[PDB]
């Protein structure tokens, strides 16, 4: 058993708070914010050995990252940022830091009851995205 076991599986978005403001702070333009804000992504998390794969699938975009905990990697985000990413475990929370253009945002995935709760922080702006098993 590993701490990431609690995240493995297929998840669907069930609620979103303050996501438009978060995307604004990140620098997402108007049209992409409107279309991305409508999306109800599925999140698919799998593990093979040390490699964790996270997929986000929606009408807006299909994205996929594969990584090893603590090893920085290149990521092109759904809103087309080219970022440097590192994902680590903090207790049982997956902590994802993205850095680009001297900016930084942090995305934390945690298990709360039967939900997977995502907290996205950019400067002073915090958004919460709640996923349930699909
Ligand atoms: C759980 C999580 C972690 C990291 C990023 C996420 N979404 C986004 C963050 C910034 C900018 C954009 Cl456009 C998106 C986005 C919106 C709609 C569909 C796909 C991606 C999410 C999430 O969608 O909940």
């Amino acid at each position: 058993s590993h701490m990431c076991d609690a995240f493995v599986g297929t998840w669907k978005l069930v609620s979103s708070e303050n996501f438009d403001d978060y995307m604004k702070e990140v620098g997402v333009g108007f049209a992409t914010r409107k279309v991305a804000g409508m999306a109800k992504p599925n999140m698919i998390i799998s593990v093979n050995g040390d490699v964790i794969t996270i997929k986000s699938e929606s009408t807006f975009k299909n994205t996929e990252i594969s990584f090893i905990l603590g090893q920085e990697f290149d990521e092109v985000t759904a809103d087309d940022r080219k970022v440097k990413s590192t994902i680590t475990l903090d207790g049982g929370v997956l902590v994802h830091v993205q850095k680009w253009d001297g900016k930084s945002t942090t995305i934390k995935r945690k298990r709360e009851d039967d939900k997977l709760v995502v907290e996205c922080v950019m400067k002073g702006v915090t958004s919460t995205r709640v996923y349930e098993r699909a």
